[PDB]
């Protein structure tokens, strides 16, 4: 539920066998700046398809991440962390434009995202 | 009722743990997945935003794999949040018994790196 | 070794707690001082920056004694930290028996609230 | 330093908020509020019954602004609890930068409010 609970469930564990789930809940780490007239978001999230990961302004002014993956290995599987579903539900700081042009780059894992205000 | 401090001090736990700082993100990064198959071990670590020139893969006398990596970023403009960590020391403890003398291969692409290892199937060998 | 995730969690929560929120000072405010003196049980309250109109203080059955206040803080310009209380809800349990019969008398100055409650006793003997 | 406010809170664990150490308190007092307005940046606490000229606040070398305050309590009777702190020391970091200034504080109904100055 809360991030209390999903770091909770990890309290006893070296910091190499932390759970799937809580990096579902953890990734990305995210940074927030404005500059230019625009805000600017950018987010940690190596590893998924560009047609897998969606951006969105909420009514609400919350910015929200969706990005899924699947992921198979053969053979003998040891540590299964990498997330595969992300929600990242983000409020925002300023208040936006509701017709607008956004702009978004992904490369090398990095998500940035680019909302005039 | 009076009321406890311990539900006080859970209460502010919670709010604590609501907004998560670049340093905690700097010592549970990367997530990895870790398997073996046809006699090696791979490891595979989302790192996203890193430079190859700026992450070290170490294989300690432990048998854990150390992945390093550092990177310097730039705020200009006010600054809301800053989650992304600057500096990766993660230690990972390896399951199966691996052969440091043989070649170990990596690649860093879409953020991800990969390590594999070929396993000791065999007599160790130790060179140094 | 692989570092502890207990550890990272206590970093975590410590390097926060200089800095600590409106409920918790909702909670653990006001801070009172308690003593009998002349037959009456008298309780001292730091209780700044409120109306004295919007405090309320009140007497339970478990023989609790209840400070009750209640304020709006307006201030407008960009906020940095938002630590004092807005509400506040406080139940003390009571030491000695009060007398229900009896006045309870408030006084409120300088952030400060001191209230008196008769108290009922008797001088014990062992005979 | 880093860690001795968890300690403070985590001493009273295991306690009724009706029974908080004195201790508590004195590193938990008082609770602040802080925004810029204008050129000033304004500090509120509630620091309920002290004596003004006891009241002291100063601004660091490190650029933390600090305050102090001292205090005695008296009580004729039987104690039952003596939460109330007698010594107030409350170093605030600072989020606008600092150079030396003329500080305005008025102490009235146990709420200090301050104005500092920052560029
Ligand atoms: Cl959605
Ligand atoms: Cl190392
Ligand atoms: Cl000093």
């Amino acid at each position: 539920g809360t991030m209390m609970n999903v770091i909770m469930r990890e309290i006893g564990k070296k910091l190499d066998e932390l759970s799937r789930e809580f990096y579902e809940s953890v990734i990305p780490p995210i940074d927030m700046y404005e500059e230019g007239g625009e805000l600017v978001v950018v987010a940690d999230l190596a590893g998924f398809n560009k047609d897998k990961i969606s951006v969105r302004l909420s009514a609400q002014n919350e910015l929200i991440i969706n990005a899924e993956r699947e992921i198979q290995y053969i053979g003998t599987k040891y540590a299964t962390q990498r997330p595969l579903k992300i929600h990242k539900v983000i409020r925002l700081p300023v208040k936006v434009k509701r017709d607008s042009q956004v702009t978004d780059k992904y490369e090398n894992g990095v998500l940035t995202i680019r909302i005039p205000v």
